[PDB]
């Protein structure tokens, strides 16, 4: 059963053309987003709560309507480079096209997951059964290839990703938990944004 809907959601990924994200232009600056109590930017609410490290960002109205069932990605960066790596992506972040509804970012004000980690992009279910559609899935594989390179091309430094997460040898920046397994490898959303 499990194999054959795996491979459905693979083959129609490798359908899509390439996918490209209008990229935003009013965007808070690093240090807007550091003092951002509660506050609205391209149908992103901001908070930075002293409760914890991090700015979270939250759109109000969710592109997938469903749960949050343990997919993520982190982003990491040299300590230094942070809010500068936050100005890169920053348009990608906030563009009405990601298909991140909810991401957050370390407070580097705040912090002593200041070394790497300083992103987390969480991945929420926006069918049935706390399931992904094959263009999310396509959605969020090219969301990434594009961080991944907007990275690169203007050479910013890797930081230390978590002994946790997974990542193949072509992301310099990215990497994959899942949060209920405590093998990450096989994990069917991993192989999907992968191979």
């Amino acid at each position: 059963r499990l194999k054959n809907n795996f491979n459905i959601l693979y083959n129609q990924i490798r359908q899509y053309p390439a996918y490209y994200f209008k990229v935003a232009s009013n965007v808070p600056t690093y240090s807007d987003i550091c003092q951002s109590f509660s506050v609205m930017y391209q149908g992103f609410q901001i908070v930075n709560h002293s409760g914890d490290v991090f700015i979270h960002a939250c759109r109000e109205n969710p592109q997938s309507k469903g749960d949050f069932v343990g997919d993520k990605f982190h982003i990491s960066i040299a300590r230094e480079q942070v809010p500068l790596a936050f100005q890169i992506l920053s348009g990608l972040l906030f563009s009405e096209d990601s298909p991140i509804d909810k991401w957050k970012i370390t407070d580097m004000n705040r912090v002593s997951v200041g070394i790497g980690a300083q992103f987390t992009l969480y991945v929420k279910s926006d069918q049935e059964c706390s399931q992904y559609s094959a263009l999310l899935l396509h959605k969020i594989r090219q969301f990434i290839m594009c961080l991944e390179s907007n990275l690169l091309r203007s050479k910013i430094a890797p930081g230390e990703y978590p002994a946790s997460d997974v990542r193949p040898e072509d992301w310099k920046y990215v990497s994959y938990r899942n949060e209920l397994r405590s093998m990450l490898r096989e994990e069917p959303f991993y192989r999907l944004m992968i191979e």
